[PDB]
């Protein structure tokens, strides 16, 4: 199976008066690139996917995809829906404009059974020849895939290649990994990086990385190669940013974090999201002194 | 305030060769206002809404318009997104077609924080002149309305009259009717209608009233009257329906049985939902056996 795995981010979606300000998207994606990240997600859970017109969403991807041409870095496109027939929409889009993969979020609110789960992804993975990554956030979709559906989907589907597992449950992990080793399981929780790592993980989508892209590549390095030591050593580092970037709902921490940094222009958010709370903001910028923070 | 309370249904959507059935729709709109229904909510969570297009969910409220004209069976429209512009827009849209009101649910997947819901809600009830539901189903949205959050809403918004509670929580239906005794209180979970209703509850949204309209009506008029020896023997007679109803995932099953009822024409759903095992099948047919289904 062709794959996408390592360091990856689940990329922020910045606006600008109500607007995707689609230079600082560039911009941002570009510090990505020279910070030592593997791949790029647009428009997943962290970058508002849910308050983006379809428009919007597919022009996301296109900026990412440009943006990352003529380097090793890849384009593993958010593609998720609780439609079946919007998933495979937006992966047939992402398929045709040049993306190396997707992420597609198990549906949320309709809670489908495993034979959906099951039938849904089939029908995503038939419509294209890229990688399809699951991605597997029980928390946020009142669903989750169970390892059996996973298992099978990996066994019958020859473009679904793994999961990105965000439901912070390691006896999955190894559930999964004992007994189909062959899957990429990616890490969807930033503050248990390593431990997924080090049981056989193979890469990491990150809301931290956002802010830290060369702490979070160099952690997943580490641990591919094996050297235990050191991205432990990372992962406990940076534990203390990994839960506050988490002290209100992703993404309205990390984008304060960013417009902290001077990173993006502005804090805005679309309703229903919104910047946090004064203590919460306190609490970020706190947090945020212990860290190197790149520039541009 | 102006208020929409008393025996309400979430109606099912029927499909006929992948397409809304129109005709089905309004036939089985007529069967609830003769079986003693007091509102229908077209295209909420039991509707499908996730999975029609805006043109269909439209249609749905449209159809639900037409055919409770002339009656006084009210239509209090499916109008929630958890995108706060798009959830703006369906209200807008289902005042100027003429509903009596609108259900929002909570937004699903994005989980806002309550100041986030309070905003999200507080443009909704702004956008229109009409009375406005709140729905609360974190099982399915991943995210809560708190007491608290609610209470401000029907204090600060004029048309915002109470909650459709799908929590399962009878402990914050006291705390919601002890500290705003003015709202009204929906139950959206039918095993504990006669609960919610006793404590102060003024309506029922209910799944179950696809299938028996008429036992769902009775049980809400006998407790509205204080009747509430005959309100609680007709939820204990429907606990087994009311629960096999949610054997697999709402609206999976009761689709199954208005079929087995043959009261729509095919049992078909939009992916990612699905039929039911044939071990549900068979556990739904043998609960309905034990109640009389009116006809059309
Ligand atoms: N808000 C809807 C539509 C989003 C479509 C574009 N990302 C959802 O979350 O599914
Ligand atoms: N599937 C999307 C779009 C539905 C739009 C029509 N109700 C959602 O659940 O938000
Ligand atoms: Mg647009
Ligand atoms: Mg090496
Ligand atoms: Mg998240």
């Amino acid at each position: 199976k062709n794959i996408i795995i390592g360091a990856m981010t689940a990329l922020i979606t910045p606006f600008k008066n109500g607007k995707v300000d689609e230079q600082s998207y560039a911009r941002l994606i570009k510090r990505q690139i020279e910070n030592g990240i593997d791949a790029v997600v647009p428009v997943g859970t962290t970058g508002e996917s849910a308050t983006l017109t379809h428009e919007e969403h597919r022009t996301c991807i296109e900026i990412a995809v440009e943006t990352c041409k003529g380097t090793k870095v890849k384009v593993l496109a958010g593609a998720g829906s609780n439609a079946t027939h919007d998933a495979v929409g937006l992966a047939k889009f992402a398929k045709e404009h040049g993306a190396d993969g997707i992420l597609s979020v198990a549906p949320y609110y309709n809670k489908p059974t495993q034979q959906g789960l099951y039938e849904h992804y089939k029908a995503i993975a038939q419509s294209v020849d890229i990688p399809v990554l699951l991605y597997n956030v029980p928390g946020r979709t009142g669903c989750e895939i169970s390892t059996d559906t996973i298992i099978k989907l990996f066994r019958d589907c020859e473009n679904i290649y793994g999961v990105k597992e965000a439901s912070g449950n390691i006896d999955k992990c190894v559930d999964l990994l004992a007994h189909e080793p062959r899957m990429m399981l990616i890490s969807g929780e930033d503050a248990i990086n390593y431990p997924i790592l080090s049981n056989g993980g193979k890469g990491v989508i990150s809301v931290t990385s956002n802010l830290l892209p060369d702490m979070i590549s160099a952690l997943t390095h580490f641990a591919l190669d094996e050297n235990y030591k050191e991205a432990k050593k990372i992962n406990d580092e940076l534990y203390n940013i990994n839960k506050i970037l988490f002290c209100e709902s992703n993404p309205i921490p990390i984008k304060t974090a960013m417009y902290l940094a001077g990173l993006i222009e502005s804090l805005e958010f679309r309703l229903p999201l919104c910047s946090p709370s004064k203590e919460n903001f306190a609490k970020i910028e706190e947090v945020m002194k212990k860290y190197k923070i790149k520039g541009f």
